[PDB]
């Protein structure tokens, strides 16, 4: 008897990957899959203001016999500049976590 499998999630920044023009922002995507037949939940614990457009997401993917679901992060560099406190926290049908960046300008 084994039911379910071990979840797990992972934390992938991306804001050194941007160029010229266009306003800099933060790309942080988690990577959280196996846990869950189809998935789990996509939440991040915001911490300054999250009152503009800055949110994260993920996406839901099938592993064979696991869920693999991509979670991302899209916050503009201005936010980050007045500091902040950003959190991937992912759910589970029983389970729960959490990880992201954090800063105080």
């Amino acid at each position: 008897s084994r039911d379910f499998t071990p979840p797990t999630v992972k934390i992938l920044q991306s804001s050194s990957d941007g160029g010229g023009h266009f306003p800099p922002t933060i790309q942080l995507l988690c990577l959280v899959s196996g846990y869950t037949p189809g998935t789990i939940n996509i939440t991040w614990l915001e911490d300054g203001q999250v009152m503009d457009v800055d949110l994260s997401t993920a996406s839901t993917t099938q592993e064979g016999e696991l869920a693999s679901t991509q979670s991302e992060l899209t916050l503009s560099q201005k936010h980050w500049l007045s500091d902040r406190t950003y959190t991937c926290q992912v759910t589970y049908q029983g389970h729960t976590f959490e990880d992201s960046t954090k800063k105080s300008a």
